């Protein structure tokens, strides 16, 4: 079960950019694998021509074979060059299909000349692409991390995680949505519940609440802001904590709630609103998930997804929540090559 | 223990508005007593002076081992100092030395109990889980205390029916309020607070004001009522197509709250009556999800809704009966209690020193 063209290669199409991981062997005995290795260094240096070369696995072992798996990110406007450039190079992988996954997939294949594409589903090479790096490690090193001392984002640092044996697992995958997989081994996963509030809610109600253009931009301001100028507090209705209930008086009683007084609405900044809205939605995914965690009787919780690819304010904050949820005894994990398990995903389904 | 005053009632304290529950016995052996019922009426008829709480009123009950009707009233804050001079003016031996009462106001008030009275403060949830479980107890004039909504999955066509909670053991009740707080009730001495959200009523009405510029619930309750929640809303079949075959969603299931608002194009043809029903869509949506959570870890699989999110319009409990029927896939009910807004006041009342 090895792949029948050269070089191999798994594609993750966006709207906007494409996500490629590609294998470079390192034992070379013909002229025109040496050929093929040398087009794709030209190829990789044309495409990221204006991170991802630090992600490079040196000397693993794919099908069989020994070599380096690359990453790297282009815009999809360039996908029908690095096509045409495979044709141009003789790459027998580049003529009689395309096998990709990722929203971007399917409007391509009508974009481009002659193609067929291989629709692949994006869960599906995610989960493929994430075991896979999880089972080679990261040059030695870990693949895996948390945030210690996750109960002070301003304080927390990155650890290692050793998370060797990864089964069983809960992968809470956030984009627009939110969808929580559990995985018990390789083939055998699914999804066991979700929740529509993801990154989509919280750039949704940014772009109508602040007027930003951009997830960037309004993770931007949420960084500058102060989320309690809008939420109320458990000591805005206690004057301190919730005793009986023991609940803190600084956990957030209401989300949004001070803004149903006419005072507070008219002096709260763009970038508090921009804050309290991250902030409400990474609480309330640590909370599903920790509830899921304790359901599926799964420890083990690891993010992925657009949402973590900015800032990692995003990733912080999902650490913060999941601690506090679970009274410390989870952390939240999260992984070195997030946003490239797709590509590798595709890569390992070409054969 | 039966408690020591008469006659018995008890009063949730809110900022604006008191909510009185108070005990009328059937069976009055001494004129003093019938001179205390008496007075309780003309009490009644002057703070509810300047028709939902008359019909609330459970008749032919029984309390402490005595028969009688347990009447509900809502009024004024301005006029609790008129109530209490009215029961120290008509001897009323449960105003003689300390007032025990619930509620947001009720420190506020303090001064005024002028007075030698003290305040022993209850708290509200205490007084919530009591009130609840004594009216589940006694029903609605036999009619049901407790209701559900038949075809939960359709809104348009759902139906307000009764449903039988006997044995109300173990329930796990969901208090929505600004925020959420779910608690599991294992028997009337043993309940807990499991969890809870701070995606509550106070996020809907602070949203919706932002959003849309409501100046109150029931104003963004009705904006919500003629809005249509998927133009602000990502679904399903928006990144799909259609339905997600391969992990079990329907094309129609929300796949990103507020999801579409990232377009401009979208953003600008929105409605403030779409943004309004998103909002609350948004927050049932996850409320029912919780909840439903919270059912299947605590294993009960009776939920009860309750708490001021409830009391201005059907819609946000229709819209919770829609979201727990779709996250339990049918198995649970959302249910319901008529005597909703009144159970601190009647937990009061059962929190009387004895
Ligand atoms: C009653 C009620 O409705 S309550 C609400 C219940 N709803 C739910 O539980 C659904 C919650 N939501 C979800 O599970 C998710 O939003 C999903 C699964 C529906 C969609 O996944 P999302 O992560 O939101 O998709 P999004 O459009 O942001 O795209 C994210 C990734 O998927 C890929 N993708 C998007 N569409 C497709 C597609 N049609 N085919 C293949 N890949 C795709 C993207 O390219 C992107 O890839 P990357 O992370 O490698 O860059
Ligand atoms: C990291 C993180 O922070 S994740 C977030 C975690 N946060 C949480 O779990 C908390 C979520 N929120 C909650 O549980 C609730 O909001 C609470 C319990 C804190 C507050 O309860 P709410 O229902 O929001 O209070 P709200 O002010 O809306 O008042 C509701 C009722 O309680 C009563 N009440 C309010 N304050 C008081 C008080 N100080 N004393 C007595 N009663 C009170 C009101 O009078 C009102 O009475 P009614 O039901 O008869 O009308």
């Amino acid at each position: 079960l090895v792949p029948r063209g050269s070089p191999w290669f798994g594609m993750d199409i966006g709207g906007t950019l494409v996500k490629l991981s590609y294998f470079e062997p390192i034992d070379i005995t013909a002229e025109e694998e040496q050929e093929e290795v040398e087009s794709l260094k030209s190829i990789r240096k044309y495409l990221t021509s204006n991170r991802d070369v630090h992600l490079e696995l040196k000397d693993l072992t794919l099908f069989g074979r020994r070599g380096n798996l690359h990453f790297i990110r282009f815009p999809t406007q360039d996908l029908p060059t690095f096509i045409q450039m495979g044709r141009d190079k003789n790459f027998s992988t580049l003529q009689t299909v395309l096998c990709a996954t990722g929203g971007g997939a399917y409007k391509f294949e009508k974009d481009f000349g002659n193609l067929h594409l291989h629709k692949l589903d994006e869960l599906d090479c995610l989960v493929k692409g994430l075991l896979y790096i999880d089972s080679v490690s990261f040059n030695g090193q870990a693949e895996c991390y948390y945030f210690a001392n996750a109960s002070e984002p301003e304080r927390c640092q990155k650890m290692p995680f050793n998370l060797d044996d990864p089964y069983p697992l809960l992968v809470v995958n956030i984009g627009s949505g939110v969808s929580i997989l559990a995985v018990h081994s390789k083939d055998n996963y699914k999804r066991v519940t979700g929740t529509s509030l993801g990154g989509g809610t919280f750039l949704g109600l940014c772009s109508l609440l602040t007027g930003c253009e951009s997830f960037e931009e309004a993770l931007e301001m949420a960084s500058k802001g102060d989320s309690t100028q809008a939420d109320k507090l458990v000591r805005d209705i206690y004057g301190g904590d919730y005793e009986r209930f023991g609940l803190p008086g600084w956990a957030v009683a209401s989300s949004f709630g001070n803004m149903i007084y006419k005072e507070k609405r008219e002096s709260v900044s763009k970038e508090d609103l921009a804050r309290a809205t991250l902030v409400t939605i990474t609480n309330n995914i640590g909370s599903v998930a920790r509830m899921c965690a304790v359901n599926e009787k799964i420890n083990r919780v690891v993010f992925v997804g657009n949402f973590l690819r900015v800032n990692t304010l995003s990733m912080k904050l999902l650490a913060y929540a999941l601690d506090y949820w679970s009274k410390g005894q989870l952390k939240a994990l999260f992984l070195e090559h997030e946003g490239y398990f797709g590509a590798v995903g595709a890569l390992l389904g070409l054969p």
